[PDB]
């Protein structure tokens, strides 16, 4: 019943909105922006956390469309509007692909990231 | 000639300040600050960059003390004060330790950091 989104052709990157943002020019992000967002990280095929900024209890901030994240995050949170909650399914392609990183994320992980875009600005 | 300042007592970050920062308390950044850098990292054994904000051209920012970086970057960051450049190494123990993180930073590397930190805010 909820949609997903294809936000690249090869299935790579697929984002389903749990919950809608705001709508509106000034409640969507633009390249450069910094973005504040909360998130959990986990790995498609066991569901184990490998991350998660809400444990933290510190929402994390990057510089949009910049490369600061991994190619996943930038084409997702591009996509997403102020107060917008999401889960998202990165291909390792677009997460840490062949190598993985660390312990806590396998080579050739499938990674599913919940997204929520609390605030940005230039 | 220049001091080197062992962080931990496992020898495992030795920072080198190449630029002294500004005196004062409210020149040092406290935990939970959001801090500013800009930095460049390469393998110490190639030497090959792995990752530059530099490159980037955008400051690279960060909550100090909260694990949103590897241990090493939380380590030395807190060392340092405005303005202040130094050159960070630090043992895979304070990276990313026996499996590396993707094809630029293989299992067991030795990672060299340049530093700088730019400014800071709570
Ligand atoms: O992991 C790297 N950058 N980090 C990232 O892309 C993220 C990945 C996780 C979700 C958010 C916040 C944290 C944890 C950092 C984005 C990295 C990759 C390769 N080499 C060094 C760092
Ligand atoms: O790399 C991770 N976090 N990132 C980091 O600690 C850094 C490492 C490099 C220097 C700065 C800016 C970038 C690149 C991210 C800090 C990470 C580790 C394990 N799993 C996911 C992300």
């Amino acid at each position: 019943t909820l949609e997903q989104v294809h936000l690249t052709e090869d299935g790579g990157v697929v984002k389903t909105i749990l919950r809608k943002g705001e709508g509106g020019e000034e409640n969507a992000p633009k390249k450069g922006n910094e973005v504040t967002v909360h998130y959990v990280g986990k790995l498609e095929s066991s569901g184990k956390v490998f991350d998660s900024s809400r444990e933290r209890n510190v929402p994390f901030k990057f510089h949009l469309g910049q490369g600061e994240v991994i190619k996943g995050w930038d084409i997702c949170v591009a996509s997403m509007t102020k107060n917008e909650k999401c889960s998202v399914r990165l291909d390792s392609k677009y997460g840490y692909g062949e190598e993985g990183c660390g312990e806590s994320i396998p080579g050739n992980s499938v990674l599913i990231f919940e997204i929520e875009l609390i605030s940005f600005r230039e």
